[PDB]
């Protein structure tokens, strides 16, 4: 579990949304596993507008953050869940970390700001959905 917030927006795992997340749409993607809710009060997390590939993550199921190096946003292939059925999942940073299924949600950041959520893992590693390229949160 876990959002971001920037200002009349939240951020989640698709397959983590809400009923209400789903009453106030504003985009989703299933490919990148993210969607976007509209919200009354204003938000107070700053996005990053960089190239970072080093950064703290939290992670849930440790109760604890950690500092990783990740790769940049690709197109990775991600094992069937009771989500989605096996694909491709784009815009994808994976990073050598611990990582559970309840571990989603958590926010990946660098000295610039929110980098991403926490989204995919399994083998000692942890992939994380990125969000620094939409612009259109700040706006
Ligand atoms: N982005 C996806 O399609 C997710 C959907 C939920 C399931 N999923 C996972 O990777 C679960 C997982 C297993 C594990 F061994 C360690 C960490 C995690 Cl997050 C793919
Ligand atoms: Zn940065």
């Amino acid at each position: 579990s876990g959002a971001i917030y920037v200002g009349n927006y939240r951020v989640v795992n698709r397959h983590l949304a809400t009923h209400n997340d789903w009453a106030n749409l504003v985009w989703e993607d299933s490919s990148r596993d993210l969607l976007v809710s509209s919200t009354t009060a204003q938000g107070c997390d700053t996005i990053a507008r960089c190239d970072c590939q080093t950064g703290v993550y939290y992670c849930s199921s440790r109760r604890k953050h950690y500092p990783v190096s990740f790769s940049k946003p690709s197109l990775i292939f991600v094992e069937a869940s009771e989500y989605y059925p096996a694909r491709y999942q784009s815009h994808l940073m994976l990073a050598v970390g611990h990582s559970e299924p309840g571990d989603c949600g958590g926010i990946l950041r660098c000295q610039h700001g929110v980098v991403g959520i926490v989204s995919t893992g399994g083998n000692g590693l942890v992939g994380f959905a990125d969000v620094r390229d939409l612009l259109w949160l700040d706006e």
